[PDB]
């Protein structure tokens, strides 16, 4: 760096100048490449940040940090309280809220600017608990659009979440999978301290600033060096906003290190946390008074958003891997509020992940972490498809840390930390949107931060890069600039087979004790097989298959299915269970009954002999025989086309769900519609596998083994109306259960299923959208609700947090 060039006239330049030209962009400090006069010219502090009565009308002194001279407004460099002190104006916070129906912008503005005001570690409950000391933030919240909280991504660390905000992508896809990382392809490490993190190969997808630039929209900096004070960041944004039309950015970011920085020292609610919340509110006040001076307070859209929350965590709540593993020196641990383990040396072929996992599994009765192979982590975390995520993972209980050995912790510092499971209440953060494009005095339900990129694009008239948001699911936040998506087109149409095969054409090794015999009821069963009860069991239309495949719709009295000729089982099975439905047992005459389905060829059917031969694998049913409507309808549940491969350990889970939980939910929700099916995700990318990706078959057969089983349980949001006769909005909960040959995940699994199955299911709660990705199906195609509302419904996650 030739650092005796000047920053005069160039302070906080938007464009980067290449070596040996010295730099005056912020970031110069982060590279140690600023020109000599950077601090003198760009970080002025003289006289501080506020006008006082004596400064009003002063002669401009270019040394001052900000100005109270007559020419300051035109120049765009007044202290933010100038009109208040010197012209009798009110602070923005003291003005009444008035609806912003249209942007009220200076001539020459082509679109309302967007300012993203991001706050590190701002936990959701600060909005209520700190309300008395945050009056500017409370005005934004109550006058704008707000959610009770926003869900971060896992891990609930800073860079993964800020870069998710910027890209709309899960960490596995954007590549910033932690605050610390090793990439084995690069053979390089990423760390908070130091400068390898500024190398661009870490940062995937397309962040908002690049999306904007590529489409002709200019952007302010998103990264502020820690040594630039907050007052200067605000004044710099306000100066940029005063630029001529051809130079002025349309998108800006502010970032505060608080309240996270203090939260780590004092805990989320330590008495020392009041002051950092006050100071953040003051900074919001400075921005809003500043905008108001420039006549931009009813022109700019402001987003107030956090990256993650903060939980109580101390030194003594640390689990040590040295208390579980004798081999502790042969591993590397990425430690703290999550654990990631790999071999210390890849030339040590002694190292075995399976034995590590087993040494870490259910060893102490209140063990405060749980080991997983990354592919077995709850699918809702989307935390697996990246080479920077180690195969072995530890999910740490809230309030705890994991470390390799005690010397790492003592060689206590801190009372707060974050990083845990993104459904944990303490990790939830905030969202407020204020401006012409957001709604007025509107509360919206909680949503995930992956959704915001799309909205920021909508706010700026940009087409978003491909991302993991569901574009349109946040249309309810917006007064205008909504995105009006169309339902995806069905790719494969189904076959509707009638009766085509005689019983004796099947040689499947299956038996059913079913030989006993009317004319009223003969027409009656024909009609059920033609789909006469289908409006009862298929409430929201049939799911659309969004890929090329061969499948059949099969109708029955109690359930309807889309049966895949390729995978030899249903892609989906749909049924409604009323509040009044009863549970019956599987009779003795049918215990091992499997019956040929005369609508589907032997060639496209499973067979019982494969299951007899496969000593590890059994079978279950997608529509549960326990909930058949009548003894005669129960025969349908034993069709070979309703059978699916299940490990005996998984059958314990599944049978409990089907026999007990479904009926419980129907009683609690006033009927439920259930859609169940298999998922195949052998490469753990979160997306439906093709046939050539399947790694396990039922021994000796072409019957593929699912990695997971899903269910989507829908009812009326107004639970006074039965599921099958609902006029208004829907209510959903779903899960994606791992199809595992043991129950090692559940430490209490030797006990009765009433003590552990439900806890397992809650852990593996899912969005309907997660299931769509995993199956290539599109659900809720035929409702009376608006498509945007259905999109919101498909992104809902039932979290089971109290
Ligand atoms: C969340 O949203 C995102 C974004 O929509 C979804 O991720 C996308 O998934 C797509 C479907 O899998 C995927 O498409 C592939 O792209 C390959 C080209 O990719 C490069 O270019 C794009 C576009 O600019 C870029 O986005 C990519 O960026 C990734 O990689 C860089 C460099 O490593 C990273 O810095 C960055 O973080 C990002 O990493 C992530 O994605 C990759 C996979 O692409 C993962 O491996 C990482 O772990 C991380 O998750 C790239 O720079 C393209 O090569 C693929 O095409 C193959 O497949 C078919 C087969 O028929 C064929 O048409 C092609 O010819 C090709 O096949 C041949 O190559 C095969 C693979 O080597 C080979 O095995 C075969 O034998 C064949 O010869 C494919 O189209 C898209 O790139 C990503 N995008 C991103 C940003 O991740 C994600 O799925 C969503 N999640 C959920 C749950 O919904
Ligand atoms: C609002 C925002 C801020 C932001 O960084 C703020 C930042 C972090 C650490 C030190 N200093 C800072 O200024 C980023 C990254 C990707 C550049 C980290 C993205 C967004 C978005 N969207
Ligand atoms: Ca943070
Ligand atoms: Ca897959
Ligand atoms: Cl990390
Ligand atoms: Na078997
Ligand atoms: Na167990
Ligand atoms: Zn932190």
């Amino acid at each position: 760096t030739a650092t005796s060039g000047s920053c005069k006239g160039r302070c906080f330049e938007l464009q980067e100048v290449g070596p040996p030209d010295c730099r005056c962009d912020n970031l110069c400090k982060s590279y140690s490449s600023c020109c000599h006069d950077f601090d003198e010219l760009c970080l002025k502090t003289a006289r501080g940040w506020e006008c006082t009565k004596d400064r009003c009308g002063e002669v401009r002194n270019e040394e001052n940090a900000c100005h109270c001279s007559e020419d300051c407004l035109s120049r765009g460099d007044c202290c933010t309280n100038y009109q208040v002190v010197c012209k009798g104006e009110s602070h923005w916070v003291d003005d009444d809220c008035e609806e912003i129906k249209v942007p009220e912008c200076p001539a020459g503005f082509v679109r309302p600017p967007l300012i993203i005001f991001s706050v590190d570690g701002f936990r959701a409950s600060y909005m209520k608990k700190g309300s008395k000391v945050m009056p500017n933030i409370e005005k934004l919240r109550s006058c704008g659009t707000h959610a009770p909280y926003m869900r971060p991504v896992y891990p609930t660390k800073t860079f993964p979440n800020l870069y998710t905000l910027a890209t709309g992508l899960y960490p596995e896809s954007h590549g910033i999978v932690g605050n610390s990382m090793y990439d084995p392809v690069f053979d390089a490490s990423f760390h908070l301290r130091g400068r390898e993190k500024f190398n661009h190969r870490w940062w995937g997808g397309q962040p908002l600033w690049i999306t904007a630039t590529k489409q002709g929209v200019r952007a302010g900096t998103f990264f502020w060096s820690v040594s630039i004070p907050h007052e200067r960041r605000i004044l710099t944004i306000l100066q940029w906003l005063s630029l001529p039309d051809n130079e002025r950015p349309s998108v800006y970011a502010f970032y505060s290190e608080q309240p996270d920085f203090s939260g780590h020292k004092y805990g989320p609610f330590g008495p020392e946390m009041t002051n950092p919340l006050r100071e953040i509110d003051k900074t919001v006040g400075q921005l809003m008074d500043g905008l108001k001076q420039l006549r931009l307070h009813r022109c700019v859209n402001v987003i107030f958003v956090g990256d993650h929350g903060m939980e109580d965590v101390t030194c003594d709540r640390t689990e040590f891997l040295s208390n579980y593993l004798t081999n502790v020196d042969d591993i590397t641990l990425v430690p703290g509020t999550l654990g990631r383990i790999r071999a210390k040396s890849i030339n040590n072929s002694k190292y075995d992940p399976k034995t590590i996992i087993a040494a870490l599994t259910c060893k102490k009765p209140d063990q405060h972490f749980k080991p997983y192979m990354k592919q077995h982590l709850p699918k809702r975390l989307h935390y697996a498809n990246n080479r920077r995520i180690e195969d072995i993972h530890l999910l740490v209980d809230r309030r705890w840390h994991v470390a390799r050995k005690p010397l790492d912790v003592y060689k206590c510092f801190f009372q707060g930390d974050h990083g845990f499971d993104n459904k944990v209440n303490s990790m939830q953060t905030v969202f407020v949107g204020y401006g012409p494009t957001f709604k007025y005095r509107t509360k919206v339900p909680p949503f995930e931060n992956i959704e915001l990129y799309n909205v920021m694009c909508d706010l700026l008239g940009l087409k978003p890069a491909p991302n993991n948001g569901t574009h349109g699911s946040l249309n309810h936040l917006l007064r205008t600039n909504t995105f009006r998506p169309t339902m995806p087109d069905e790719v494969s149409r189904p076959n509707y087979p009638g009766i085509m095969y005689l019983q004796s054409e099947f040689d499947l090794g299956c038996t059913c004790d079913d030989k006993v015999e009317n004319k009223l009821e003969e027409l009656n069963k024909r009609l059920h097989t033609k789909g006469s009860t289908k409006e009862r069991h298929l409430l929201y239309g049939r799911p659309a298959v969004l890929y090329r495949t061969s499948y059949d719709i099969l109708y029955h009295t109690d359930f309807e299915s889309g049966y895949s000729e390729i995978f030899l089982m249903p892609l989906w099975t749909s049924y409604t269970i009323s509040k009044q439905a009863e549970v019956s047992s599987i009779p003795e005459h049918l215990t091992n009954c499997v019956r040929p389905d005369v609508r589907v060829s032997p060639g496209f059917s499973q067979n019982c002999l494969a299951y007899k031969n496969d000593k590890q694998m059994s079978y279950g049913f997608l529509f549960p025989p326990y909930l058949s409507s009548s003894p005669e309808a129960k025969y349908d549940a034993f069709l070979v086309t309703n059978m699916v491969p299940m490990y005996p350990a998984f059958k314990r889970v599944w049978a409990y769900f089907q026999r007990v939980l479904v009926k419980k939910y129907a009683s609690e929700r006033n009927g439920v519609n259930v859609i169940s099916g298999p998922i195949f995700d052998y490469n753990y990318d979160g997306l439906r596998d093709t046939e050539d990706e399947i790694k396990q078959y039922v021994e000796g057969s072409s019957i593929p083994v699912p990695t997971h089983y899903y269910s989507i349980i829908t009812s009326c949001l107004d639970f006074t109306q039965p599921a099958d006769k609902c006029d208004g909005p829907l209510s959903v909960s779903s899960f994606i259960l791992p199809h595992r040959p043991d129950n090692d995940e559940s430490c209490n699994s030797s006990e009765d299923e009433s003590k552990w199955v439900e806890e397992l299911m809650k852990m593996h709660t899912a969005r309907v959208r997660d299931i769509e990705h995993l199956t290539g199906l599109d659900f809720y195609r035929k409702t009376s609700r608006s498509y945007s509302e259905i999109l919101t419904l498909k992104t809902y996650l039932h979290t089971y947090e109290s």
